[PDB]
């Protein structure tokens, strides 16, 4: 019931490795199922992502070249129907209306998106919005200074936490949200 939400690895020409801080943590989490946002820095990523949990989910970002992604996933856990897409094809981007009209086609309790290189939690009409930023704080127009960050979630039937993990200045921080 531990869940790690991650992506945007990996920006064309440009080069950024997760923090070796990040993988420690998440190889000893027992994590039961990665949703990643997509944008992999190729086949390393994804065995990286295949170690860390029995079932991985990925979709299809704009970066992406491997074979037979698809753009949109819709994964039940607990009592929550999540929907995971990539994100730059919501417009206009990241914006809160054009996302809510995402999560009413999927029929999803949980919306999850990246694109934005930055990491938020938001509920919106007790449905939930997350992004877990670039796991690599990777290039983007959008940020001018993005930090590498990831979501763990813990789900409970109906209980939801979500653990922000980012890395600043060279230190990692935690932040916890609690939603019933």
């Amino acid at each position: 019931m531990l869940v790690l939400v991650i992506g945007d690895f990996h920006v064309p020409h440009r080069s950024a490795a997760i923090p070796q801080v990040f993988l420690d943590r998440l190889n000893t989490g027992r994590i039961q199922t990665v949703l990643c946002t997509g944008n992999l820095c190729g086949k390393e990523t994804y065995d990286i992502l295949r170690t860390l949990a029995r079932e991985v989910h990925v979709v299809k970002g704009d970066f992406d070249e491997m074979q037979g992604l698809n753009e949109t996933e819709v994964i039940k856990i607990g009592n929550f129907k999540i929907g995971l897409m990539h994100g730059h094809q919501v417009i206009p981007w990241g914006d809160r209306e054009a996302l809510a009209i995402y999560q009413r086609q999927l029929d999803v309790d949980i919306l999850i998106t990246g694109h934005t290189h930055k990491l938020e939690t938001k509920e919106v009409g007790g449905k939930y919005f997350l992004n877990p930023g670039s796991a690599t704080g990777a290039y983007s127009p959008l940020v001018d200074n993005p930090v590498p960050s990831f979501m763990l979630l813990e789900i409970n039937d109906s209980e939801l936490t979500i653990y922000e993990y980012t890395l600043v200045d060279g230190s990692v921080k935690c932040e916890r949200v609690d939603f019933n």
